[PDB]
Formats: structure tokens, sequence, C-alpha cells
């Protein structure tokens, strides 16, 4: 009995190597669930492999959703 988490679908263009639990690991061709967008550009969401939450370099992932309206 609680609200759910709504995020945007993404894809890890390349594999990432997080040197801290805080950072979320990524794999070339992996689905990512972005939640918030960092000013600099980074993204903060959850992975689809380890179901973990953290921060990763958006430069490695990309918006698979496609052409959306905002």
């Amino acid at each position: 009995g609680s609200s759910g988490s709504s995020g945007t679908p993404y894809r890890a263009m390349y594999q990432y190597r997080p040197q801290n639990e805080d950072e979320l690991e990524l794999r070339e061709g992996d689905r990512v669930d972005v939640m918030q967008q960092c000013d600099d550009g980074w993204f903060v969401g959850v992975s689809r492999r380890t179901q973990k939450f953290g921060t990763f370099p958006g430069n490695y992932v990309a918006p698979v959703s496609g052409p959306s309206s905002g």
C-alpha cells in the first residue's frame, strides 16, 4: 500500500565500472530506469540487471524511449 516509482527507459550504450556502491554498474546493451537528471548531465535511476539504485554517467546510457513530448 504505497506509491510506485516512475522512471524513464534507457539503454547502456557501453559497460560501466562503478568504483563505489553509490554508482550503478552498466553493461553494453542493458536497460536502465532513469529517475532524476543531474545538472552536469549525469543520470540517477535503477538498473535492470541488479535492480540496484545509484548514479551513473549518462554519457554511457541513452534515452531509448525515443522522440517524446515535453
